[PDB]
């Protein structure tokens, strides 16, 4: 039937109450009369001072410890006057104070969500507790700022609060693939305890990014004669989908084209070289498709384009096709006396022919129709000091280096 209060945690010593006063005698009567204290568990931290006859506390006292979460933390003893006979009732309460932190359970929590996860969805998230309990339990939850997740405070019916991460946007780890979060949960008491807990969210792979090349089309000048496993080109193709889902592999669209015969597109690298020779008379363009794949079968498509250069190898051809071989001595300047037809299989100025024949002769030679020539005659001959001729006809391409063919035209001269 005596109240009192006392704060928990405080030194070994302090007054509780004047229970002197409140019994009508005085402290050298408490130290005389005998008075001492009935011998229960809890009143093992109490003790009776006669100098102050008062009541002090001889331990620790935390509330924490002593009632846990019960509301009123009450410490019943008795006190028992001899000389008097009497027995007194002394009910003690504690109050309770700041001294602990919500302390979380786990320090940190991975949290795996998928790419492709839609939003809405929510993960538990760890719980805090605080053995202070009233307004200094944990009262306060606070998420670190992030736009792709909220934080709900979802209530079952027995736990009191059930705090769990959830998920507002899309996610893509393309651009990031891990996130970190600060759980901060703090008590409503004054001073304001807290503890945090930091949170990873890892988000796993989904083959949604198809390998896409750098260019659309790719156009690469190549000389005829060059040996097969040259380097023509080498093609990349992005995947920032992880791992396997990234790994691609180049292959040519077609099923054995012939080009895809005449040229070879490593697998693994996308490395396009030659395999066989390739002669620009044939064929000057090549137009082929390429793909790459990652595991996921996922198609990126291009096209390479090949351009041959007509380096000269062909030399001309010369074809007599007329030969009026019994000149006339008499002729005037100007007398054909055999045409020429000559082609040079080479393109450009490596097709482009000239013909020579020597100075001292009095025969030259004109061009003509369709890249024709004429062997004209332009000075009167002599016809005993030239009686026979073997000609020497030189045929050369303009492309270095020329090559030239040689053509020798027997002819004679008569008279009448
Ligand atoms: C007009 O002249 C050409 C060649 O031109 C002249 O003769 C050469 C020998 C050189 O001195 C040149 O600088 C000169 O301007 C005559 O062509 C020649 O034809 C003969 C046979 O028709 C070739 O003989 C060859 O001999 C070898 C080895 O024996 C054989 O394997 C061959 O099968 C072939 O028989 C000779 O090589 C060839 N000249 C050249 C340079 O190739 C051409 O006959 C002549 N015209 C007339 C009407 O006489
Ligand atoms: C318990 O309470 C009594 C009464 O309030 C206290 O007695 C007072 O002591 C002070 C000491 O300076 C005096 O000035 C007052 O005149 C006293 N009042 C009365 C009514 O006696 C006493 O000191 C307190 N403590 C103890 C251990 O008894
Ligand atoms: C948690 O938050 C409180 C503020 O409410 C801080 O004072 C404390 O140090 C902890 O960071
Ligand atoms: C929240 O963050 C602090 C660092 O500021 C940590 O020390 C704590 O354990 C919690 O993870
Ligand atoms: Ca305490
Ligand atoms: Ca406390
Ligand atoms: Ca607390
Ligand atoms: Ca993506
Ligand atoms: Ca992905
Ligand atoms: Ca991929
Ligand atoms: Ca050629
Ligand atoms: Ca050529
Ligand atoms: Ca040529």
């Amino acid at each position: 039937q005596i109240r009192y209060s006392v704060p928990e945690e405080t030194d070994k010593g302090t007054v509780v109450g004047n229970i002197s006063k409140d019994l009508g005698l005085e402290p050298r009567e408490l130290a005389e009369r005998g008075v001492r204290i009935v011998s229960r568990g809890r009143s093992q931290l109490f003790s009776l001072n006669p100098r102050g006859g008062s009541l002090v506390t001889a331990g620790r006292i935390d509330r924490e410890e002593l009632c846990a979460q019960s509301t009123p933390c009450l410490v019943n003893i008795n006190i028992l006057v001899e000389e008097k006979g009497k027995l007194f009732g002394v009910e003690i309460e504690i109050t309770d104070i700041n001294d602990n932190n919500p302390k979380f359970h786990v320090g940190d929590l991975e949290v795996k969500i998928n790419e492709i996860a839609a939003p809405g969805a929510r993960y538990p998230l760890p719980e805090a507790v605080d053995p202070d309990v009233g307004i200094n339990s944990l009262q306060s939850y606070q998420l670190s700022p992030n736009r792709h997740f909220s934080l709900h405070l979802q209530t079952g019916d027995d736990g009191t609060i059930n705090p769990e991460l959830v998920l507002e946007r899309t996610l893509d780890r393309e651009e990031e693939p891990t996130h970190h979060l600060v759980l901060t949960a703090s008590d409503g008491g004054e001073p304001r305890r807290s503890s945090t807990a930091l949170i990873q969210i890892t988000v796993l792979d989904t083959n949604d990014n198809a390998p896409v090349f750098d260019q659309p089309v790719y156009r690469v000048k190549v000389l005829e004669n060059v040996a097969p496993g040259t380097l023509l080109l080498t093609v990349r193709a992005s995947d920032p989908d992880e791992g396997v889902n990234g790994k691609v592999t180049y292959k040519f669209r077609k099923i054995n084209e012939k080009q895809s015969l005449l040229f070879h597109l490593h697998e693994n690298t996308g490395e396009m070289t030659v395999a066989k020779n390739l002669d620009y008379e044939e064929c000057s363009l090549y137009e082929m498709e390429i793909q790459a794949e990652d595991v996921g079968a996922l198609l990126g498509r291009s096209k390479v384009i090949i351009m041959v250069e007509d380096v000269n190898d062909n030399r001309p051809e010369v074809t007599i096709t007329s030969l009026f071989n019994p000149v006339l001595e008499n002729s005037l300047p100007g007398t054909v006396i055999a045409f020429l037809n000559v082609h040079d299989q080479d393109s450009g100025k490596n097709g482009q022919v000239v013909c020579y024949t020597h100075d001292n002769l009095p025969f030259k030679l004109e061009k003509s129709i369709d890249n024709y020539y004429r062997l004209v005659t332009w000075k009167y001959l002599d016809r005993e000091k030239v009686s026979t001729y073997n000609i020497t006809v030189i045929a050369s391409d303009l492309g270095a280096p020329p090559l030239s063919t040689e053509t020798y035209i027997a002819l004679t001269v008569a008279d009448t």
